[PDB]
């Protein structure tokens, strides 16, 4: 009721006066108020729908006036001249309008004047008068800010010649026409400033509370960074099924990210996405930028520093139905139920934001974001903004040549191309060996789909061909491959149809067996490829589709290739620091940080020798299919030999065309004619090479006709005449040729006898031939490996009556029935000591795994002084009766069993075994029949007469020790085998289904 009429606004409160009874009708009016505030942005007052309205606000520290009397708006802007309006002092505004002529005045001095357009002269408002705030702004015309006020307002008046509306007073005192949303004190209270926060690490985020606006709403905030990439705000909907070419999880979402400098609003309301670049200029200069995003249904505006951009979502979709958390500064990892959509490139590239943020408003209301950061207890956030003293890279904090780069308050290091990893490149990175028959496949947990990727890795090979990395999909031909092709690195992106694959090449002579570093960056249609620190190669894919489906990431071999009928060759070499969208897969695999890893490659560097093969005679050779000619040639192989003369390779063509590799007086000769005549390049070594060590040999002829012979570490290069390289004709001979052929080989070839020794790692212009299997013909004997012939079975190969079996790589010993473990059944096998008092081990088959067999077999080792004891006992289920039992009775071993007819017993009467020394017993059953053997006595075998049941139904438990049967065993037992189960071992490995009970201890040796 009192002298002067003041009110305090805090961003959630506003007045709202109903003009509908008494419309404003003004051909001349006057507006007056004093404000007090610290905020760059806030709505003081507004009135009007339609094209008739007055809107007065503080907009980036200045006073912003828009009037429109119906035929065009007037727009004024008063700036402070020596100070700031948001200095938390009072400031007087006065608007005076006389027909079309507007005049505004801050503090009596600061003033401008102007006119509204065409010839309309009256303001007409039958709706609401809003003071201090609004329900929103995207529905309130000519409104530059969306933010509610945060300060004090007094003596707010609107008058004209007729009515006088003292809106400030009416508020305090109350009026049927007046309404106040929220709780407001009617003096001037101080409005707390909203402290800024910094996002120090990418991964630091915050959960903001749910954005409620379905149709219409806003967000405003300020940011500051030199970081070119970072996801700022993101929220999404709830899975609505069916992207009708790949089968993804579709969802409603919106996002604000930074990519490569520029800032983007993304939005998708049901009918597809729209990516809108929110300002043409890069905005990572480290200056505070204000963003105001408001929307009214399917359209809306985004603004950066008073510069607006209209946007429309495609479709007929008016509602953006967000549901759960609203994210700020980055996203949470391994959070169940979160979908990273493909269009938000940052999300899936793991580019969290780093940099300052402040003054967050949602739907007009201000939000204390420092406050949330203390309640959530979020790591990686600090409560300030400090554009720091000195770039951090000065300290040179990045070890082993890692490229430093200055970010917002942190050094950032790129340690690809250094063999290390980790923030500052201190953790040395795992290496992987492949011998052409090895792979390493990362089957991801869930089907990815990406529009952008970073993919980097290091390689090293003597081969000029082979797959480095490739993404594969169980459902299509889609891939992103790097491979070596003719000494070059070849990126290939291919996306299934429904005009073909897009390729990009980089670098040369890279099969030098020094490391190289490949770097791929894709961003939709844009491809970019850099080898080592050469010049980046770019390419722009044609074709409108850009989305890549992939279930797994492969190296070494491309295993997943249903739809391809042909594939790059397997890899021979070493990889390091494979990194895919932030993920260091090799390193994560070795350390066991991920389940979904599958490989038969090996960790750590090793001089590779790929599929060695022995040519036992000189006259031993094999014929392969013709060398594929044609443009350029890259031959590689290695060899071991005691002999100083022999022909290793031969293939001829039309006329005098041929190519040959031979060993002559221990030195390696390359010899050929490609239409100019016969030529000879000698391989460079000092010593003869028949030194029984392994040597590397690489012959090549590029399309510039430059021939290279390498031997171990030393190149020799030479030029040759420019003759169109031509098809070869004959079979390709390796290790020799036919006997009569030596009499008429090209003069200038020396050899009169074939190669004898080993050959390994044969690469024939991209082809890794199995020399034995892929052979078209063989002569003499060619055998696998380079270690002499493999061991074969003899009488005394295995021990303790173990069965010697022949395998491809030598013999083995089946120890099952022998009681002993180890390669030769000479090692002891797992033993349990049964001590005084009695005890018992018990296996219980899970209820639905109970085996019913037709033929059984069981073997055990033991020692005891007892005359009466039960040892092993297999019982069937309750109410079934079928069983099997091994026992000592009157000092002699015995076995008793039953499958559903009468009981059946075999005994060994001869061998006394209650003698304290080690014995072994073997039993077998087929139906009624059985056999029983002890140590090396002759087998006892029984056959009961007449009809006999034959299945041992529903085996339920296995009991060792006899205790239950009231005849406990004292002594030792080892090496129990029953129907494939090495039970005592399973006991010793704490098997889930074994309960040990009583005085039984394991003997650990
Ligand atoms: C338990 O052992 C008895 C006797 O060892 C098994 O019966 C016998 O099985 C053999 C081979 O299956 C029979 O040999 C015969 O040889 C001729 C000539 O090639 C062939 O044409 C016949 O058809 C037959 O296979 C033999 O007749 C048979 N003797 C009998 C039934 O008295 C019995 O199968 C074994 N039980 C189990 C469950 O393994
Ligand atoms: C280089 O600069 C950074 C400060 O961000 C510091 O962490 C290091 O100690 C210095 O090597």
């Amino acid at each position: 009721a009192a002298e002067e009429y003041i009110a305090t606004f805090k961003g959630s409160e506003y007045f709202c006066y109903d003009l509908s009874q008494n419309p404003i009708q003004s051909s001349s009016d006057e507006i007056t108020l004093s404000f007090k505030t610290l905020q760059r942005n806030g709505l003081m007052l507004h009135t009007g729908k339609s094209a008739d309205y007055v809107n007065l606000a503080l907009k980036n520290g200045a006073v912003s006036l828009v009037i429109n009397l119906g035929s065009g708006a007037f727009e004024a802007l008063v700036e402070p001249v020596n100070g700031k309006f948001n200095d938390n002092a009072w400031h007087d505004v006065k608007v005076t309008r006389n027909l079309r002529q507007v005049t505004i005045s801050v503090d009596g001095i600061l003033t401008t004047t102007g006119y509204t357009q065409e010839d309309y002269t009256m303001l007409g408002s039958d709706d609401f008068f809003y003071v201090g705030g609004s329900p929103s702004t995207a529905d309130l015309p000519g409104s530059p800010v969306s933010n509610n006020f945060m300060g004090c307002l007094k003596e707010v008046v609107y008058k004209n010649n007729d009515v006088r509306l003292e809106l400030s007073r009416l508020a305090k005192q109350g009026d049927p026409k007046m309404k106040i949303h929220g709780v407001v004190a009617f003096k001037c209270e101080n409005v707390a400033t909203l402290d800024p926060i910094t996002f120090e690490t990418p991964e630091s985020f915050i959960s903001l509370p749910k954005w409620n606006a379905k149709k219409t709403g806003s967000i405003s905030f300020d940011f500051r960074t030199t970081e070119p990439n970072g996801l700022i705000l993101f929220s999404h909907g709830k899975p609505r099924h069916q992207a009708k070419h790949p089968q993804m999880i579709k969802v409603d979402f919106f996002a604000i990210e930074m990519l490569d400098g520029h800032l983007y609003l993304l939005l998708d309301m049901g009918s597809g996405t729209i990516k809108i670049k929110a300002l043409q200029k890069k905005v990572n200069d480290g200056e505070w930028y204000h963003v105001d995003f408001q929307r009214d249904g399917r359209s809306g505006t985004i603004s950066v520093n008073t510069l607006r951009t209209p946007y429309t979502a495609p479709g007929e979709s008016e509602i953006l139905d967000l549901d759960d958390e609203l994210y700020l500064g980055g996203l949470p990892e391994n959070k169940a139920g979160l979908v990273f959509p493909t269009e938000v490139w940052t999300a899936l590239l793991n580019y969290g934001y780093v940099g300052c943020i402040r003054d967050l408003f949602i739907d007009g209301q201000s939000k204390d974001i420092r406050q949330m950061a203390e309640v959530q207890s979020t790591a990686g956030v600090k409560p300030s903004c400090s554009r720091e003293t000195a770039k951090p890279c000065l300290s040179n904090p990045c070890k082993n040549n890692g490229m430093c780069r200055d970010g917002w308050n942190r050094y950032v290091c790129d340690c690809s191309g250094t063999g290390y990893l980790g923030r500052s490149c201190e953790r040395e990175a795992t290496v992987l060996s492949y011998d052409g028959s090895m792979f390493m496949k990362i089957q991801l947990p869930v089907v990815m789909h990406t529009e952008a990727e970073d993919v980097s890795l290091r390689f090293r090979s003597q081969r000029a061909y082979g797959i480095l990395m490739a993404t594969t999909s169980r459902d299509s031909a889609d891939t992103l491959r790097l491979e070596l092709d003719a000494g070059r690195v070849k990126l290939t992106v291919n996306l299934d149809c429904i005009k073909g694959p897009e390729t990009l090449f980089a670098g040369y002579n890279l099969n030098d067996n020094e490391w190289h570093t490949v770097r791929v960056v894709r961003r939709g249609k844009s491809l970019k490829l850099t080898v080592d620190d050469q010049q980046a190669m770019t390419g722009q894919m044609a074709g409108d589709h850009t989305r890549l489906e992939f279930h797994n990431i492969e190296t070494g071999i491309i295993t997943e290739r249903r739809y391809l009928s042909s594939v790059p060759s397997n890899f021979i070499g070493h990889l390091q620091s494979l990194t895919f969208n932030g993920m260091a897969y090799i390193d994560l695999c070795k350390n066991g940080d991920i389940d979904y890893c599958e490989l038969n490659a090996r960790f750590g560097f090793r001089n590779i020798i790929a599929d060695p093969v022995t040519f036992k005679t000189k006259s031993s050779y094999v014929a392969l299919a013709t060398l594929q000619a044609y443009t350029s040639m890259h031959l590689f192989f290695q060899f071991k030999t005691t002999s100083l003369d022999g022909l290793i390779l031969y293939n001829s063509g039309d006329g005098n065309d041929f190519i040959v590799v031979e060993l002559v007086k221990g030195y390696l000769h390359y010899v050929f004619d490609l239409g100019n005549g016969a030529n000879l390049i000698k391989g460079s070594s000092n010593k003869p090479l028949n030194d029984n060590q392994w040597h590397n040999v690489m012959i090549s002829r590029d399309t510039s006709n430059l021939h290279t012979v390498k031997i171990d570490t030393k190149i020799t290069t030479q030029i040759t005449a420019g003759a169109r390289n031509l098809d070869l004709k004959s079979d390709l001979y390796i290790g020799g040729v036919a006997k009569e052929t030596y009499k008429s080989l090209p003069k200038l070839v020396h050899a009169k006898e074939g190669f004898q020794g080993c050959l390994a790692s044969v690469d024939l212009n991209g082809r890794l031939p199995d020399l034995i299997s892929d052979a078209l013909f063989c002569n003499g004997q060619i055998e696998r490996g380079c270690e002499g012939p493999s061991t074969t079975c003899q009488e005394d190969s295995c021990s303790n009556q173990g069965v010697c079996l022949q395998q491809w790589d030598g013999f083995s010993c089946d120890c099952s029935m022998t009681s002993f473990s180890g390669p030769l059944c000479n090692d002891p096998g797992t033993t349990y000591i049964f001590s005084k008092g009695g005890g018992q081990i018990t296996y219980k088959w899970p209820p639905n795994d109970r085996p019913s067999t037709r033929a059984d077999r069981l073997a055990i080792g033991f020692s005891t002084v007892q005359k009466e004891a039960v040892l092993v006992r297999v019982d069937s289920s309750s109410g079934l009766g079928d069983y099997l039992e091994l026992h000592i009775h009157q000092g002699k071993i015995g076995v008793k069993f039953n499958v559903g007819t009468d009981d059946i017993a075999i005994e060994e009467s001869n061998a006394i075994i209650n003698d304290g020394k080690y014995h072994v017993v073997r039993f077998t059953r087929s139906g009624g029949n059985a056999t029983l053997q002890v140590d090396s006595w002759p087998v006892i075998e029984r056959y009961p007469a007449g009809r006999q049941l034959t299945i041992f139904n529903s085996q339920a438990t296995i009991i060792i020790g006899g205790k239950e049967q009231g005849q406990p065993f004292q002594g030792q037992l080892s090496g129990l085998y029953y129907n494939g189960l090495k039970v005592l071992n399973m006991a010793a490995e704490n098997d889930a289904n074994i309960a040990i009970v009583g005085n039984v201890r394991l003997l650990e040796v």
